[PDB]
């Protein structure tokens, strides 16, 4: 039986307010209701993995995974292995898989992050999961931030706390946050960004929503400006937004919009908005492909209404040689030739670079560079052919090619990161010296650049 080179990832996010759900979801996990839905000619065909985050969820893990389960059954019947489930108080993530898929996931990690201090400590945060699907690593991140219309600022802190402090993938990227582990990294949730328009104007918002018309609503939708002014989600990628706003609803209708300020909402105003979102970010060259993204109209017990996105992702098998793993081979080797980090800092330290990746037998400390002025006042790093020779564990370019080379620059006083980035070896030409380029990002926020050239030897 050949390992496959593409899999099917449905991604879920649903905040359940708190509610039990009807008896029926299968909408949510058909990708039909309101957006870029799946055709009905594909509801029989299983998704390779289904990751299903929830908020506010009032049930226990026994509980849910039940009806989850039951609910791929009856759309599939393919009953669903659980690859894992971890909960902080009413936060969720499941991933299940296809039982043929048991042997191929391996080194799979949890982790959880609180948001905020003392008042703000207790509810919001995320939860997460990691795997190897084969020689493909990928990472699922489920968060519930901070709410309120007021918030944005707090949002986008939530957002830096979570991929700075959760703790996923491979320990030995330790320069490295989830926002560099992963092949494919998948973040979603109520992420509570808000449409940004006058609470005067909650009727006429209602109105445009009925006469399914989103461009100026989606003009003030805080993440799509928050991540164009690169404030939050540097590097990540949305799918257009073609379902209306999935919050906030009365329940046991989708008839009506429930805005107006309440006791029970601290005498907020929830005009509606896109809460409830799913982003990714793949590594360079990698095949990833949004198929769905949308909303259902059919349940009803919450307040949101879920969301269901679709992907199609590039994923590679493991791979054994005569040489590695165990040993290097002679044949491979990447070299890094002129070599420059541009830095936003105003330190004036010595920089030394690492180099991370599963194609190497463990990560290669460069020499420090040579520090000059930039002419628009930034530190340059030069490095120029003295960087080492990387010696991949593999020659074969079929195994090569869709590598990656993860890139730490680092301070020869501290020894802390000021910049991470990524470069695939999907390279034009091998034995050529072609043009890589990088940002670098601390602590997911632009931090500087890396630019130079490769040249790439393998075994043809
Ligand atoms: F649904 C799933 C539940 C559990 C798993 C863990 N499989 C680990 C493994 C891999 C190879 C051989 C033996 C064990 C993976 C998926």
């Amino acid at each position: 039986q050949p390992e496959p080179d593409m899999i099917t990832i449905f991604i879920g996010t649903w905040n359940m307010g708190n509610a039990p759900p009807p008896k029926k979801i299968t909408s949510w996990f058909l990708s039909k209701g309101q957006g870029k839905t799946r055709d009905d000619s594909a509801d029989y065909i299983p998704h390779d993995i289904y990751v299903i985050g929830t908020q506010e969820d009032p049930l226990s893990e026994k509980e849910w995974l039940e009806i989850l389960k039951h609910s791929l059954q009856e759309i599939t019947s393919v009953t669903f292995k659980t690859v894992a489930i971890h909960t902080l108080w009413n936060i969720r993530i499941v991933v299940l898989a296809k039982p043929e898929h048991e042997n191929r996931i391996s080194h799979i990690c949890t982790d959880n992050v609180k948001t905020g201090i003392a008042n703000t400590l207790g509810n919001k945060g995320a939860v997460g999961v990691s795997f190897m699907f084969n020689g493909t690593s990928l990472g699922f991140v489920n968060s519930h931030l901070t709410s309120g219309s007021e918030k944005k600022l707090r949002r986008n802190q939530n957002y830096m706390n979570i991929l700075r402090f959760l703790a996923l993938g491979d320990k030995k990227l330790s320069p490295f946050n989830i926002t560099h582990r992963f092949t494919h990294l998948f973040w979603f949730g109520d992420l509570n960004y808000r449409v940004d328009l006058p609470t005067w104007e909650a009727e006429t918002i209602i109105q445009k929503i009925k006469q399914q018309q989103y461009a100026d609503l989606l003009s003030h939708d805080q993440l799509l400006t928050e991540r164009r002014e690169q404030k939050v989600f540097l590097h990540f990628e949305e799918e257009e937004i073609t379902f209306a706003p999935t919050y906030r609803f009365e329940r046991l209708t989708r008839d009506k919009y429930a805005y107006t300020k309440q006791k029970a909402t601290g005498m907020k105003y929830n005009l509606p908005s896109w809460c409830d979102r799913v982003l990714w970010k793949s590594y360079p060259l990698v095949h990833v492909v949004c198929q769905s993204y949308g909303s259902t109209s059919d349940i009803m017990t919450s307040d949101h209404s879920p969301v269901f996105a679709t992907f199609e992702a590039g994923v590679t098998s493991q791979f054994v040689s005569k040489n590695g793993p165990g040993t290097v081979d002679s044949q491979g080797q990447i070299e890094f030739l002129r070599c420059y980090a541009t830095l936003k800092t105003k330190s004036q330290t010595k920089f030394y670079l690492e180099f991370h990746s599963s194609c190497l037998e463990s990560f290669v400390k460069s020499q420090e560079g040579e520090n000059e002025e930039g002419s628009e006042g930034e530190l340059v790093v030069k490095f120029g052919e003295t960087l080492p020779k990387l010696k991949p564990i593999i020659s074969d370019p079929e195994y090569l090619l869709d590598q990656h080379i993860l890139i730490s620059i680092k301070s020869s006083d501290s020894d802390e990161s000021y910049g991470e980035g990524c470069i695939a070896l999907r390279l034009e030409a091998t034995e050529t010296q072609l043009p890589i380029y990088t940002p670098l990002t601390h602590h997911g926020e632009l931090t500087g650049h890396f630019q130079g050239e490769i040249k790439l030897q393998t075994s043809q």
